[PDB]
């Protein structure tokens, strides 16, 4: 159906799952935006209820861990259901729960987070269709 990319408005890269592991407990990263059948790692669609889920495997974007990653949708486990909300990714259970673009200290790709929503573009992200 429809599918769409996630983009940070920090480094103006996308949600990307790592290595496009279609593997439970993959790392979500921002990457260089990409074109074509390849991007299938970088798109996204949200269900009927607007849960984000990654094309890839219909998983859903899960922050129970330390960084965020992808895991089977689970309507029990509030830290799976993400939502789009103007420039925001935010947890559907806790609004003031949003993602957030966190840089790497060693060289590599950018990882993602959940914490309290501070304003700063780290944690605003624009919609853009396939």
């Amino acid at each position: 159906p429809k599918f769409f990319y996630i983009k940070s408005e920090l480094n103006g890269k996308v949600l990307d799952i790592g290595g496009q592991n279609p593997a439970p407990g993959s790392k979500i990263i921002t990457w260089d935006q990409k074109k074509g059948p390849t991007a299938v790692n970088q798109l996204w669609y949200t269900d009927q209820q607007g849960v984000i889920r990654s094309k890839l495997n219909d998983f859903a974007i899960d922050a129970s861990h330390e960084q965020i990653e992808t895991q089977p949708f689970d309507p029990n486990n509030p830290k799976r259901a993400w939502i789009v909300s103007g420039n925001t990714i935010a947890q559907l259970s806790d609004r003031d729960n949003v993602l957030g673009v966190i840089k790497s200290d060693k060289g590599a790709s950018a990882h993602i987070c959940a914490w309290k929503q501070h304003g700063g573009p780290n944690q605003k992200f624009i919609i853009e269709s396939e």
